[PDB]
């Protein structure tokens, strides 16, 4: 048998704000965080907009000297991680430090640091490569730097499962706690891919919306005029905690993480199967894991990337798993507002799934002006919908056909 | 409840050979795979050598058309994965595809591809970035492409924990099986960081041996004249199987994986503690997890990177964990011969640890001419040592204070 896992701390950088409550405010108001990218010549690029983190002050978290050593994606992860730990009220001690671990991931990692260090390599030669290039860029340095700053001696690792990173990180952090390997984990993901390599790289695959004239309308999941995902930066971190540990210190419990599902499509490198067979298996795995019937699910935070084939696979998958319950659950894409934070998408959308539970409100899918063929589910078009939510799912579907599902329940 | 996990398949590319048996023959003969690098011009670099994979033919495994789109670290990962699965005799069917997953990781991932595409972006512009840049370079696409080629629909993920990646990948994959999330897992890691950014980045940090004039003598773990690690390329993959599943199909069992430890040092971004504290916590977690008396340990495959601080930390950790039994077990570093395969180090060394059990021989630490102050254990200097090995331990340490231990024993 198995220990129960609750959420006692949440932290976030998003295109909607510098913390969870500002972000959540934007979500329920249907605000877009998408805009032309600044301080950067995108003249030769077919996409010139995305979700940037606006006004981020790393010196709230690190000295200028330590921040200079770390890629933006690491700064973002640390910000969310430090917010999440502070939000939890947890005190690290000699008595508990070996029971507190970290799993903060990234899908794409340190492109900004790779670009600057390439610029030096090609222009001047290898002698201008930063000494901090490697430890300042490697994906596991959010877990590493967090563990060093706070003295965490529990499981220390990082997932990289592309657009599924955040979902997987949180789920496998929850298994560490459930199976007694840890009492507390900081888990989630961070990403800064709004640079030339990210816009360029995704641009070259024609994966990105090129709607440069109306950036706020670019991300339009399940809408017949969608033309690919919007690329976005940020981080999400949760403090996961064994229930008895949380109750003993009198922790505030936002929700219970009751279920985690993983699956592989074994289909295509970037395209999901049309019927979403992988996403269906993954969601069924998560519900079986939670001991729940599909009928008990009230809210789904969709992957909902605004890609032609991705959005319609998730409709198929939901209809397949949920049968005659499929129209009764509400399902929304907060990527309609935030765009796609890649590896951090699962982390911030777990937070939105938890806050949907706390506030009894389904976040909207904005821009859903003209649902596409078969997109006839309750996709919460345009406006937030207050409703009953006991159980919320969060899905992520990534490149290589890697799937993640998290199941959260109201706690009382 | 918690199930037992055995090794039924292994695969490898190393600087010593294009498979396991060829690589193992090199190990037992004390051969170095380190040589001046030929595939690029390093006259600007303070390190001009490493452990290259020599004569690798990707068209033994994949079509030239798909090979061309993948970073060498993905090619190496798939080659080792394919060997391991063939070596297992396992047949993937509709009855078991959902119960077979893959966790093949990398420390640095697609550095070559990112460099070349970064060169295209700066010299030419974003219209010259490869459409395959992202799916051909990101760390999770070994697990991704393996699942697509073999039809594996089980848990599909990747770790990135720097020089610990391979040990963590194998360990967490065993936990998947132990806890019933899968019956089979292909796990390990791959690395190809020998490009300008790689040798330049580690060179900027002064982390690498600069013994350019005698590369086969550069990697000299615990030797007083060591001057940093030797960068090497390749792949290790293992087929992990639930015991009863392996028994049921009459699989050949190399060994049982009885123990896994993880621990963060929470010490420093890149330097390990002098006293071996994080390593010690990790090995103790691993030994308790295996339900072992530490005097049961016969053979330790050390991290053994040929850094001043790393090498002596490990002696301290082993003396602290094993007390007087530290003087009875044999410890060696195959990095004396392979060099440091970073995220793939834990995977090839897990295979060497298993083969030490099959053949009852401790691999040598070559180039240990003048052991350093306090390096007074049986380090298997110069020559392989036939000896009783019931229990073998494999240690990895990484940047971020991230530690891993695997415990294998002979299976009757
Ligand atoms: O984003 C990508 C691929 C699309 C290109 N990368 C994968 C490997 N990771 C990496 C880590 C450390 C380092 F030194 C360099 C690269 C993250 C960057
Ligand atoms: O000169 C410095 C400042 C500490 C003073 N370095 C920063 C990068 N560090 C590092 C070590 C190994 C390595 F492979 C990569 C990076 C340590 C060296």
């Amino acid at each position: 048998s198995r220990r129960r896992v609750v959420i006692t701390g949440m932290g976030m950088l998003s295109p909607l704000g510098l913390d969870v409550p500002s972000s959540w405010e934007g979500i329920l108001a249907g605000r877009s965080g998408i805009a032309p990218i600044e301080h950067m010549d995108l003249s030769a690029y077919s996409t010139r907009f995305g979700g940037s983190v606006k006004g981020f002050n790393v010196e709230e978290y690190l000295s200028a000297k330590e921040a200079r050593k770390l890629d933006l994606f690491i700064q973002y992860g640390l910000a969310a991680s430090f917010q999440a730990v502070r939000d939890s009220g947890l005190e690290v001690t000699d008595a508990n430090r070996e029971r507190i671990g970290v799993s903060m991931g990234s899908g794409i990692g340190g492109l900004t640091n790779i670009e600057n260090n390439c610029r030096s390599l090609f222009e001047q030669g290898p002698r201008r490569i930063s000494p901090f290039f490697v430890p300042g860029s490697i994906i596991n340095m959010v877990s590493g730097f967090l563990s060093i700053h706070l003295g965490l001696q529990g499981p220390n690792y990082a997932l990289t499962t592309a657009q599924t990173t955040g979902t997987h990180s949180i789920g496998m952090a929850a298994r560490n706690i459930a199976y007694g390997e840890a009492d507390v984990m900081v888990a989630g993901g961070s990403e800064m891919a709004a640079c030339g390599l990210g816009l360029g790289g995704f641009g070259a695959a024609r994966a990105l919306s090129t709607r440069n004239d109306e950036p706020t309308r670019a991300s339009r999941p399940w809408d017949r005029d969608r033309d690919g995902f919007v690329l976005s930066d940020g981080s999400g971190a949760l403090v996961l905690e064994e229930l008895e540990h949380a109750r003993a210190r009198g922790a505030r419990i936002y929700a219970e993480l009751v279920g985690f599902g993983m699956s592989g499509d074994a289909f295509h490198m970037t395209a999901p199967p049309e019927d979403g067979a992988g996403a269906a298996r993954c969601m069924k795995n998560a519900l079986r894991d939670a001991g729940l019937d599909p009928r008990q699910v009230d809210y789904i935070n969709a992957h909902g990337t605004s890609t032609p084939a991705g959005d319609i696979a998730e409709i198929a998958a939901v209809k397949s798993v949920f049968g005659e319950h499929a129209h009764a659950l509400s399902m929304s894409s907060t990527k309609s507002m935030t765009g796609h934070l890649l590896g951090a998408a699962g982390a911030v959308e777990a937070i939105f799934s938890v806050l949907a539970l706390r506030d009894q409100v389904a976040p909207p899918t904005i821009n859903l002006d003209n649902p596409d063929e078969g997109c006839d589910l309750d996709l919460v078009a345009h406006e937030a919908k207050p409703r009953k939510i006991d159980v919320a799912l969060s899905n992520s579907f990534g490149f290589g056909g890697t799937n993640g599902t998290l199941v959260f329940r109201r706690f009382a």
